[PDB]
């Protein structure tokens, strides 16, 4: 359940969440965010226009650096644009990295399908634990794309 932290959403706009799914993207950089539990697995919520959770991948590791440092060792594997990177931790010193593995793929849990799950459902901003209920109906409509 959820002080075990081994379920949860993030957010990711579409082209970076397509990019984990499919194994190209195996790290994803955060400012401040609380952490999962290793071996979580991470369902990738992908926004407008997609809407949807399309995959979800495995934690492996939880790296916490400086932004510098972690450009160097993680930015070929994070997908983003070095400009993009140095403006999302405009105005920090200090950098958290996801190394991701196991990516899986699924067809495309909708909105209105993960508003039965949750009421309230809305993209997290950061990470969203999944009760134990919602991951089992969760997991009942994951289906191969």
């Amino acid at each position: 359940d959820i002080p075990d932290r081994k379920e949860a959403v993030i957010s990711l706009w579409p082209e970076f969440a397509k990019a984990i799914v499919s194994g190209k993207k195996t790290v994803e950089f955060r400012r401040r965010i609380p952490l999962p539990a290793l071996s979580a697995r991470i369902w990738i919520f992908a926004t407008r226009p997609v809407k949807s959770v399309i995959g979800f991948a495995y934690l492996e590791a939880i790296v916490q650096g400086d932004v510098n440092t972690l450009w160097s060792r993680y930015g070929r594997e994070a997908f983003l644009s070095e400009q993009q990177y140095r403006d999302y931790f405009e105005g920090t010193e200090k950098a958290t990295a996801f190394l991701l593995r196991d990516h899986q793929p699924i067809r495309p849990i909708n909105l209105d399908q993960l508003k039965e799950i949750r009421a309230n459902f809305q993209p997290p901003q950061s990470l969203t634990w999944l009760r134990k209920e919602e991951t089992q109906k969760l997991v009942s409509l994951t289906s191969q794309v």
